[PDB]
C-alpha cells in the first residue's frame, strides 16, 4: 500500500450530494477514499504547499485501486480548473448536481444550522432572497451551473467529466452509483443490496461487510417553507440558465 494522487476527483457542487457519492463510490473494493474533504486547490494556505502536501493527504492504496478525494468547493472555484489542469489533463472528475433551487434551500439550512449552533440570530431565507431578487446572495451564485460549467470545459473534455443526478441519487442511488462505476472504468461491484432504505433517516443507507450505518446526521436535514411566490421566482430564476445548461453538456434534468 502506498499514497498516489486522486485519479478521480469529485469536485461539486456545493450540497449536490457530494458525502453521500463519496460513501457510496468507497464500498467498491477497488476505491480508496480520503475520508475528510482536502481543500488542496481551492485554500492558498493549502495549495501553496504544492503537490507533495496533497500527497500526504492522500490514503494509502493497493495497486489496483483508485484514489479518490471530495472537495465541494471545487467546482464553484474560478482558480481550480487550471490548477487541477496542471496536475493532470487527463483526470476523471465527478460532479453531482441537484435541482439548483433546491440546492439553494440546502445550502441555507446549512447556513441556518451552523448558526444556531452558535446560538446566533441568522434572516428566514426570505430576507436574504429578496431585496426583487437579491442577486447578492451568493447561494444563488452557486446554482448557476452553466457558469461555471464554462470554467471547466476549457481544460477538460465533457467526457472526461461525469454529472452525477444529485436528485436521482436521493431518490434510488443504485443506478446512478452504476453509471459512476462504468465511467470510472470500475467492475459492476456494488450491487442493490448495498443500499436499504431507512424511514427514520428518510434517506438511504449503506450496507456491507455486515456493517448498517446512515450517512451523518448533519446529512439530509429539513428544508424551511418557502413563501411560494417566492420559491417562484427562484424557479423562474433558474429557468433559462438550467436551459444553457442543458445544451452546453448535451443533457436534460428534471428541475424545476
Ligand atoms: N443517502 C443519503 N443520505 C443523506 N443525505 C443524502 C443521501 N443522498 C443524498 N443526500 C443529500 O446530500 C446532501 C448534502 O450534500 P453534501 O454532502 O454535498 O453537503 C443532503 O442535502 P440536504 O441536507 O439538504 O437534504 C441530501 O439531500
Amino acid at each position: 500500500s502506498t499514497q498516489q494522487l486522486p485519479q478521480t476527483i469529485i469536485i461539486g457542487v456545493r450540497k449536490g450530494g457530494t458525502r453521500a457519492l463519496l460513501e457510496m463510490l468507497s464500498l467498491h473494493p477497488d476505491v480508496a477514499a480520503a475520508e475528510n474533504e482536502v481543500h488542496f486547490f481551492d485554500w492558498e494556505e493549502h495549495y501553496s504547499q504544492g503537490l507533495g502536501w496533497y500527497l500526504t493527504q492522500m490514503p494509502f492504496s493497493s495497486p489496483h485501486q483508485l484514489t479518490v478525494e471530495k472537495t465541494p468547493a471545487y467546482f464553484t472555484s474560478p482558480k481550480v480548473p487550471e490548477r487541477i489542469h496542471s496536475m493532470n489533463p487527463t483526470i476523471r472528475l465527478l460532479l453531482i448536481l441537484r435541482d439548483p433551487s433546491e440546492r439553494v434551500l440546502s445550502d441555507y439550512t446549512q447556513v441556518l444550522y451552523n448558526h444556531l449552533q452558535k446560538h446566533k440570530p441568522y434572516p428566514p431565507i426570505e430576507d436574504l432572497l429578496m431585496r426583487r431578487l437579491n442577486l447578492d446572495y451568493k447561494a444563488l451564485n452557486r446554482s448557476l451551473y452553466h457558469a461555471h460549467m464554462l470554467n471547466w470545459l476549457r481544460f477538460f473534455p465533457l467526457g472526461h467529466i461525469h454529472i452525477v443526478d444529485g436528485d436521482r441519487l436521493i431518490r434510488d442511488p443504485f443506478p446512478e452509483i452504476q453509471k459512476v462505476e462504468r465511467f470510472l472504468k470500475l467492475s459492476p461491484q456494488i450491487n442493490a443490496s448495498n443500499f436499504y432504505f431507512n424511514k427514520t433517516k428518510g434517506f438511504y443507507c449503506l450496507r456491507d461487510s455486515g456493517k448498517d450505518r446512515c450517512l451523518h446526521e448533519s446529512k439530509g436535514r429539513a428544508h424551511p417553507q418557502v413563501d411560494p411566490k417566492l420559491l417562484d421566482k427562484l424557479h423562474e430564476y433558474f429557468h433559462e440558465p438550467n436551459k444553457k445548461f442543458f445544451k452546453l453538456v448535451g443533457r436534460t434534468f428534471d428541475w424545476h
